[PDB]
This record gives C-alpha cells, structure tokens and sequence, in this order.
C-alpha cells in the first residue's frame, strides 16, 4: 500500500523510517508546510534520539529520495489542498497533532486519499490497538485512530491481566518522556499551565485519557480504569505503572508466568517480557508496544498489585502505525 | 540542645543550614574524614541546589566559623573515635548513610554523645515522623531514626486519609530526584544494579521500604501499604503517588477539604496544601514534609483514588531532623 | 519613571521583578497577547529558575497588582495598538524578540510611549552597555538597545583589558544556557537548523554577533573581535571565553590585579571578580553583567591569553535594563 | 594479539566491544575488583549511551563468554597480582584511571603481560596518537599511553593546520561531556573542588593538559598550545574549539579545502570533515578521533581563526586503543 504522511515530525519521520525498514508499505508522499524539501533531507537523515539514517537521503528533481524511492513533497497548511490522489497516496498518516477529529481528518479524503490513520487519540474516530482490538477494524472505516503511545502500552498488559484474573478497577500513572508540546524554559502554554514550565527542570503532572481509553479498546474495562501522567526530563522512553485490584487471586509469580506466556505467543512483538535489571535507555529504539518489567513491580497481596511496563513512545508507536496500515491493507 | 553532625553531605550541610537559620538547635561539632576544614567552608558556602549561604562562613584557628559561631571539626572514619564530649555535643545527627543500625550508630555514645538521630531508616532503631508519631518518643530511647524523606511525605498524608476515611490498602510510587548514591555514567553499584546506570540519562526503578515503613509510625496501617520508586533526572524535589482504597466513601472534594483543614491546623508546617498548577521546582527549598497537590490527583470512584503529594527531599527532611531534636530536647 | 513592558517573558518578567527593587522605576503596564491577566499572576509568581516571587501578586479589577501597585494589562499583537500613554507608561521595554529595529520598535511611540528600550541587539538603534558607553546616551534618543546578554558580559571585561594592555585581536566563545528559542525535541527551526535539535540532548553550535557588537560600544575595538556560541543543556547562566592577543605584555597576575581593581572601583556591580572554585550555579540570580573567573583562565604567554567570565544571562541582563532606564531617567 | 583489560569501565567495556569487531585483537582476560562475573554480563550487555551489545554475552563455567569466546575474569586490586601470562594476555589495556605512570602501569608486566597500553595521558610513558606519531612506536617500548580523548581530537587537526599554514600559537577550549569522575549532586572531590559539584546542574571549568600534550606527539608544536575545559550536562560527545594564529595567511575556504583533503586520504577514519548543520548527538558512536565542523568555526582574518572539531570521547578513543594495539602487533 502506498502511503502519505501529513506532519513530518517525531511520529511522521519515524513512521517513514519504519516503512523503509519493513516494506509492505511504501511512502509516496509527505506534507509539512514548516519543513521544505532540503530541510526534510536534514531532518530525516539526522536524529538526536534514534541516530543517523542508515541509507541514502537526498533531494532530486523536487522530490525526497530515500534509498532510491522518490517521494512527492507538499507544503500545504490545509489538508483538503494536498493532492494525495495525484501522488498515489492511498492511506494517509495524520501525524500533525492538529487534525484528530473525524471532521478535520476527513479533509484528506477531499485530496483523494482513501483512508486516514490518525496518530493520536480521537474524540470520535474509532480507535485500534494492535494485538488488542485491531481485528475489529473493517472496510467501511475510512478514518481510524491508532490511540496514544500510553494506551498502546497499557492495553496489551491490561488484556492479559484481565483475561486471566479480572481487573475489578485500576489506576495508572505514566512517567513519560518530554515531547514537542513542552517548552525549553518557562513560557506560555494556553490553558495547560503546567506544560509551559521548563521541561528539563521539572517533574510536570499532566492529565491523560489513556487509561480511560483502554475501556474503549477493551470494552469489558469501560469505566474501570483511569490515571494521570508525570512528564520528566528524558528525551524518549516512558513507563506505565498500573495499580489494580484483581477479581481472582494471583501470586506475583503467576502474573509473571501468564505475561511471559503472552509475550511468547499471541502478543509476540507487541508485549515484551523481562526479568533483567533494566532502565529506560534499555528501550531506546525498542519496537514493542509494552514490555513488562517483572523485577520492578510489587504486590501488596493476592488481589492488589502494581505492574510496570516500558514503552519507547516514539518508536514502538511509529511501528504500530505501520502495522495497523498493513492490517488494514490485508482487509481491502 | 548542642548538636554534632556526622557526615557533612547534602543532609548534614542542610541540617546545619536549618539550625543556623532558625536558631532552634546549636551546631557545635562536625565530623567528615573526606572534607577538610577549608573544603567544608567551600561546600557550605556554595550550594548548586539551594543557593549560596546567606551568612558568613570561614575557617579560623582550626574551627569552622558560621555567623561567628565556632564549630569543632573532626576527621575520623570510625565513629567510636569522635570526641563529641570534648566539643560539648549532646545529640548527634548520623548523616553518613553507613551507620544506620543501633549497633553502628551507638558508637557515638562512646565519645560522649547522649543521643543519636539517624537521618535514614534503620533496620532496628525506633522510627519517628514529626506530626505522626513523634509523641511516642521518650527519654529511654538513646538512638532513633527520623525515617526517610519518602516516609515523611507519605505518612502525614496517610494519617489524615486514614483518620477520616480508613485506608483499606494502598500502593505508592515515588518519582524521586537523583541522589548521591547514583552514578553520572554507567558504573558499578554493588548489589543495586539499576542504580549504577547513568543518572541523568535514565528513569531508574528502585525498591523502597518507605511505604511499608508507614506501618511503623501508623501501626493500624501495618501490612496495608507498600510501593516502589523511580529515580528521574532532576537534582532535587520528589513526588508521592498514593493509590488507595478507602473504607468509607469520599468524594474528591471531601478529600480536599479534609487535607486543607489538616494543613491549616494540627499538621501546619508539616503537611501543606495547594490548588495551584505547580511543578517540582515550585517546591525548591520548601520546608514541608508533604504538600498535597489537589489538581494533580484523580479518583476513579468514591472508594478508589490516586493522591499526589510533593516533597523537597533534601530541605524538608533536614528541617524535620532539627524539629525532631527540638522535640527530644523538650522531653529531657 | 513609569514603565511599560511589551513581552512578559523571561526578560519581561525579570525586568518587572528588578523594577520592584528600584522605585526609581515603576512598572505601570504590561502587554502580552499570549498571557491573559490571571495567567500572568501565575507566570509571575512561580519561576522554575529564580524561585517564587517574594512579594505579593494578584489580579484585582482587571489589573495585575504587584506589591500593592496596580498594573494595566494589554493583549495586543500589534504594538502600534497599545495605549501606553493612557496607562501612563513613559518608557517601554521591548522584550518580545520580534520588534528589534527602529522601524518596528517605534510603533510604541504611536500609542504614546516617549522612549523604547529594546532588550536585544538592534540592526539600527543605538546600543548601550552599562559601565562601558552608557554616558553616550542623550535625551534626544527615543529608541535605544541594551545589547545582548553576551555583549554585556564581554564588553566590560574587554574594556578593562584593552584600557590596560591593548587588545590587538580576539576571538570569543560563549557557552550558553538554553533559551526559549530552542526546542524540547528535534523540530523545525526555519533557517537556523541546528537550533531545532533537541535542546536538552545536545551541545549546539550557534552564531552570535555579540563579540562584533563590542566594537559598537568600544569603538577602538571595531573590527578586532568576533566569535560564536555553543548552547548546552542548562536552564540559565552562561560563560564567555575570550582568547585575545595583547599589545603590551601582561603576566596573568597583572591581569587579575587590574580586573580586581576595576571590580572594586568604577565597574562595581557590573564587573565582578572571583578566585573561588565556582561553577555555573554559583551565579544563579547574580546581578553582575560579567564576573571574571581568575582560576579558570590560562595564558600561553604574556601576549596570548584565554580569559573566562560568567553571566546570569536572564538576571544580570534584566537588572541592566532597569539600570539603563534609571540612567536615562536621570537625563530627562 | 591476545589482550587483557584492567578496569572494565566506560573505556574497558567499549574497547572490549571494539575488539570483538577487529579480528586482529582477541580479548582473553578482564580484571575489575568492583564488578563480579555475573555483573560483568549485565554491564557489558546494556549500555545507556551506545545501546545493547549486538552479540551474545553470558557467564559459563566461571568465564565471561562474548560471541562464543571465553574470557578469564580476575578480581584483583593490585595489578601485580593479576595472572595475565597464565590467561594468555600479551597486551594489557590499563583503563582504571589510577595506574598511569610507568612505575604503576609496569606492574602488569610482573604478572606476565608483555606490553601495557595506558588509556590516558601519562607523566612519563611515551604517548601516541594514531595518524599523528604512531609510526614512532618500536618494539623496545613495553609501556605506552594512547593520550587522552581530547588530544586525539586536537592533534590530527593541529597536524593538518600546522603542516599547511604553520601554527604560531593557539589556545584550546574543550566543551566536554560528563564522565565517571564527576558527582550526581554536590559532594566531595578532594583535590578538584569544581568536579564535585552536581554534574547535571552545572557548567564546570576544568584544567586539562591535552593541548600542551599535542607538543609531545607533534614536537614542532611544543610550547605553542595550551587550553582548558568546561564539563557540561551531556552524557557523551565533546567538542574542541581551537583559536590559533597562523604563520601563512589562510582564507577559511582554503582551511576547509586542506582539512577535507586530509580527511579523504592520509587521515581517513581518524580526521573527518563535515559541512552539515550537525549537533553533538550526530556523533553518537562515531569512531573518528576528530571531525572538523566547517560551518561552526569562524575567522577574524587570514592569520587568526577559530576551528571546531567534534569527538565521541568514549567511542572514538576506545577504537583508537584497538587501532594502536593492531599497529603494535603488526611490528612484533
Ligand atoms: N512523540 C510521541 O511520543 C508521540 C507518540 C504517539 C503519538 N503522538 C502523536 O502524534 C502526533 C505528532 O506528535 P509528534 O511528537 O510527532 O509532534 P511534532 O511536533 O514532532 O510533529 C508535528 C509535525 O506536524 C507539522 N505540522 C504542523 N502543522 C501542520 C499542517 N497544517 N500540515 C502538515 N503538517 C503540519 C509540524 O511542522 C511538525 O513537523 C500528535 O498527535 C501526538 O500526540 C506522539
Ligand atoms: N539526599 C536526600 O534526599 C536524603 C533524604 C533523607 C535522608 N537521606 C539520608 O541521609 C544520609 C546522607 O545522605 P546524603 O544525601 O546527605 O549523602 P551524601 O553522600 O551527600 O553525604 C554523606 C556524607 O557522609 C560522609 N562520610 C562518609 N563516610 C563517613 C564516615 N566514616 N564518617 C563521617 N562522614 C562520612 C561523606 O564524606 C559525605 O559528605 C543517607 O542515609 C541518606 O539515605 C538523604
Ligand atoms: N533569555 C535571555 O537570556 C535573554 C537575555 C538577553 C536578552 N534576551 C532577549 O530578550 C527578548 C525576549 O527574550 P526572552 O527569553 O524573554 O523570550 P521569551 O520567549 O520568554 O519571551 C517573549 C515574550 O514575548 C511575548 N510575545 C510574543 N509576541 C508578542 C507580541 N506581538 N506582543 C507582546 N508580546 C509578545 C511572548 O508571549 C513571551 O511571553 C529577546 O529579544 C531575547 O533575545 C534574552
Ligand atoms: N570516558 C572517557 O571519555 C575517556 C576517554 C579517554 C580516556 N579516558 C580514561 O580512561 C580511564 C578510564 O576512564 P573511564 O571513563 O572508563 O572510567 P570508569 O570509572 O568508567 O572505569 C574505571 C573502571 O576501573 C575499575 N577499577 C577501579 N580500580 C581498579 C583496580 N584497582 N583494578 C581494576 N579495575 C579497577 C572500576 O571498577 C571501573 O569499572 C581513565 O584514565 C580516563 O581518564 C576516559
């Protein structure tokens, strides 16, 4: 399937790298009115977090050429003006962070795209997490959401725990890497006051809908989870901390066994499992959605436990966007 | 009361600063074999986290002289060799991190101190937290512990919540600033592997007895709390995230009211309360043990809630060590 | 003199703090379309770098009230629309970063301001550095620049060295704290590619005209200095490293004596002098423009030397903005 | 050649990595009293800065097994007690930081090593920089030093500049990543007070002999260079900023031409050249000694110029240790 990327940012660029690394997906067009062609060569080639691109990137005849694949470059603020159909882009990855509703994301369809994958939670577009509910996708859905990074970490874990022991209720904290929405020094941040405080100086509480959204991809958990976030001074890699009450008793060793088993079978590549003494950097460019840290979590008793799972918020999620597109392509 | 300080580190220096600032106790001696007298002047005068000392500090005639008051300086590796009595030190603050059992800390009694306050949890010394169980201290107790920074944050909050609504069970995460036990780049850390990894690069999970320890100071909560820590790349100020189930139902606004009332009355100066859109730097040099962050926390329902409280791990704790000594002196 | 502030950012806010320590200057109005009145209370009260404001600040009757003084609040994007005159603002601090020419900064004169102080270098407005050429100001100048932070650090040191020994030529590096122009993670930066790279991850080279500008305020040095910058991951406080060739020979101890003398005499409060083993955080909230670090520098020979001077780029600069206005007011 | 590593730290472990890429070098023994066998598996497998080891590592029958090769593990504090000869180690890399003199490093010969390569400057052991004076090595030298990371950056550049234009005199600053000698929070650093101050909080000036040491490896530059350092809050990658006066005039474009020619021929793989808008992270795990940054430097005139060159202080250096051993082995 031929793909367009709208917003060539952290997500858009790393989706682009994921497509090339793999390849039942072919990137054929990119729109970003804030990054011109020669600037795109530079932004793609060099990455502070994930290293230099391994391959060739060059501007040739007005196109962005990556490992010899020519890509059509647009510069449009309004998605309805991008000529996706002319460029052959069938699916568009909407990774700007400003077109997340059905109405706004649907502008791509006016440019000749057939489907849109919103790289963020959406107020109304249906949400999918690979490994949890992606089989619920069907051919009639032209606009879909791949949820958030944090939902993609929590939901595969919550699926396994709920399937085996039953989650009565749970409360989640994510300790999350800084993102582009933050500020280098104390400055204005509209209505999200805390988010405007200097990113590398602070632990910053933030709200997040990611735990409540698990109740949408796992409908039995509707109303049974919520949570909040702390942003902290690292440039990538995040961690979930799920505190839950279970219906059936589970010794921590039984939790470990069921999770490990899930990592080796049905959720292989989505949900990882470790007993090693890891820290966040050990998940740098890790492609899993969620990796359970057996050593880090703790039980109070057989029904009340705190479970820890790591996620490379940029790189795992960008790989999942690609995997969702491959899955949608298989149901055409 | 006349006080000696063993280990002139973050805690020993800030305890000294606290003492001089308030006049509540008199620092008359300091022992640190790794910091000679002229170096002590420099380490006291300049502080990256808390600013330059606002007062005078000089070396004169072999003495550290702070605001014109002379302090006897020792340089002994073995605490049994420190001549407290010669200096007139009555209480010793054991702030080295290496003498935390009653057997080890009791060495200070051989050179003439009368009582010892260990600036850390102790496997066997009686544990006190100001505002929670300090009234259980009595004159028979020559060696005591002021718990950990984390315990002094969680315990006042748990006291108020338990007294009003009943904590059935709870699980705590603390997101905690870097400390001296950590490493600048990946290096050896003995038994605690994860703590050797580069501190400013990583989110580092860690075990902590701080939640379990609340049960030592609030015996009704024995067996009912536990938790863990993440170390993150900030130089000071930490936060507790307490997920708990309550016996009697409590709307989040009732929780707020009850905590606010506590902070204004019997736990004033120990337990603070805010509704402001704060971040960690807002607690830089804050003397509270625990400041409840109303806006940051979230309830799932009337019996299951996540409560957030901030603590200056260096400066709140150091002030508590001074406060505990004042209380002990009042009982002689 | 009654003052307005256009751009209530790191410098706007700190200039406002500094003005409340003077009362040769009274802040009577602030404009910032991105910070509404109640948001201003918050942004002013809490400061990650320089701590909580130690006076009073509240919103009353649509005004910002600081230490009991009511301040008119504007919300205009176009400075020609700001009604300074109505609010009584005789001088306006232009601290937005986007109105740095005489043409653009003169828009304030339309709304009734009498003079404008641009908190940055200007292509065409006369530039002044306190202690170096501020006496060349006269009361016919309606638009003036206070130069950059870096020029305020270099120029006083260069003045002393040139006066005593003669600078034949110099090349300067500044190792500079992160600023609001930088990005939390790799993102777009228009024509300044390097500045888009993640700020907390990187040492970032940058061009700067600050050394060349010293030739505007010390005309004998025109054409004799230039330099560049590295941005590094600290939130505030910067350092100049001046490599210069001297006309007359100077042993490093003669340089120290002459700089020390200048710091005690005519440039007191502007140029500081230390022999202590300082680091950047020892200059946190330091009001000097430049503090020579005697220990840090190094001579190759009597005609070729590297001199080191620290500056709190936010706080020292903001104090100079106030000091310039005080000087300007004394000429009215 | 069979090699042992004393001090399995940042350098020892990355030399070990680089050796496993060589084929002319085989690691056969490692000594580190502070890292036991099972801990060495962990410390080698995971690396915060350079990523997970791309190979296999396990403990088997008391040996460390890397890529199928068994390595004897010692736990000795005194290097004269290590049985190098028995384990087959002909050369020892001395990478502890504490045995840098001929007399101290020479202890390894008592245990049966044949040659010692000190991973640091030595007061008396002959010093080699690959590409600059390595051909001055002969089989009579049983103890050698591979200099410092900084000298390996400056010396290749200085060779090219001096060869084409003549360096009359120069002064160097290096803006250097944190290293293991620094401290996470303000703490004791006996001799070197500035180095004890919190590493992630501060720009820290430091003395360095690295520029003076270029005159050992390039004797025509003896007495013509010196400099200093600033340690800044990044975990790896550093930059040299050389300010020099040239004998023959050199337009900046001619400097660029000569450095580029050198990078392409005789110093290929040692001295790199870029015109791209690079920042420090672009050199993460870059194996060059020195990469000239053409965009970053600046000339005042044809005889006085500031040249900028990057270096991964951990990874380029570690590769140079291996390249020096390969050269030495070639002459045996
Ligand atoms: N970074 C993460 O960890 C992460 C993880 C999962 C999902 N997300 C989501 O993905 C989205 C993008 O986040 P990001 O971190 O990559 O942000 P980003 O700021 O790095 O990238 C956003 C990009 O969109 C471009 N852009 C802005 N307006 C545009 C327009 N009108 N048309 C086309 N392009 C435009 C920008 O120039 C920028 O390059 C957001 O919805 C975010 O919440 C981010
Ligand atoms: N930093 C915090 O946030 C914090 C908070 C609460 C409690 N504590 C506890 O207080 C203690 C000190 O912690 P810190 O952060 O100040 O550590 P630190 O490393 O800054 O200070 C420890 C000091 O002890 C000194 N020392 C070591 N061996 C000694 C000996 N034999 N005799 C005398 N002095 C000796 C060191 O030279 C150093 O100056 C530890 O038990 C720690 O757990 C720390
Ligand atoms: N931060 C420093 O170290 C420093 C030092 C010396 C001088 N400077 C200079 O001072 C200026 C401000 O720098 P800063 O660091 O305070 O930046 P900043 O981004 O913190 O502040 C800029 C402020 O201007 C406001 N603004 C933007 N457009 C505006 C408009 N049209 N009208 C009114 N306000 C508007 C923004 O909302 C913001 O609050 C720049 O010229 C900068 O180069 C900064
Ligand atoms: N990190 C760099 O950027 C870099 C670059 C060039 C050279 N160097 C030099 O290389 C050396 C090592 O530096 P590093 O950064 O790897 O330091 P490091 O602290 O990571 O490693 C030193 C190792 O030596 C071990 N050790 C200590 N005492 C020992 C003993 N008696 N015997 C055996 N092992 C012992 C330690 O346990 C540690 O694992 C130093 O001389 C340093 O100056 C470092």
């Amino acid at each position: 399937v031929k793909v367009g990327v709208n917003g060539f940012g952290r997500i858009g660029r790393l989706v682009t790298r994921a497509a090339f690394n793999s390849g039942k997906v072919d990137i054929v067009a990119i729109n970003d009115p804030f990054i011109d062609l020669h600037y795109m060569v530079y932004m793609f080639q060099y990455d502070s977090t994930h290293g230099k691109f391994n391959g060739t990137v060059k501007a040739e005849n007005g196109k962005l050429v990556i490992n010899g694949k020519a890509i059509t470059i647009f510069q449009e603020r309004d998605p309805a003006n991008i000529k996706w159909g002319d460029a052959g882009a069938e699916y568009v990855v909407e990774s700007t962070g400003v077109f997340t509703t059905m109405e706004k994301a649907g502008a791509h369809l006016k440019g000749g795209a057939k489907r849109v994958i919103i790289s963020a939670p959406s107020a109304d577009a249906p949400m999918f997490v690979m490994g949890v509910n992606h089989e619920k996708y069907n051919n009639t859905l032209k606009i879909v959401s791949n949820a958030s990074c944090t939902t993609n970490c929590l939901a595969p874990l919550a699926k396994v725990i709920h399937d085996h022991f039953g989650i009565v209720e749970g409360l989640m904290t994510t300790v999350h890497a800084i993102t582009a929405t933050q500020k280098t020094v104390d400055g204005p941040s509209g209505k999200l006051w805390r988010d405007g405080r200097g990113a590398a100086q602070n632990i910053i509480p933030a709200s997040t809908g990611a735990a409540k959204a698990v109740g949408k991809v796992i409908p039995e958990l509707n109303g049974k989870l919520t949570g909040m976030a702390f942003r902290v001074p690292t440039p990538n890699v995040s961690v979930v901390d799920l505190t839950c009450r279970l219906e059936k008793p589970a010794k921590y060793d039984e939790i470990k066994k069921v999770v490990k088993q899930a990592s080796e079978g049905p959720l292989k590549g989505i949900l990882g499992y470790t007993e090693d003494q890891v820290v966040s950097c050990d998940f740098n460019s890790d492609t899993h959605s969620s990796t359970f840290d057996a050593g880090a979590g703790i039980a109070l008793n057989d029904h009340f436990v705190k479970l820890i799972s790591w996620y490379d918020n940029e790189f795992g999620y960008s790989n999942r966007v690609v995997d969702l597109m491959v899955h949608m392509a298989s149901k055409e």
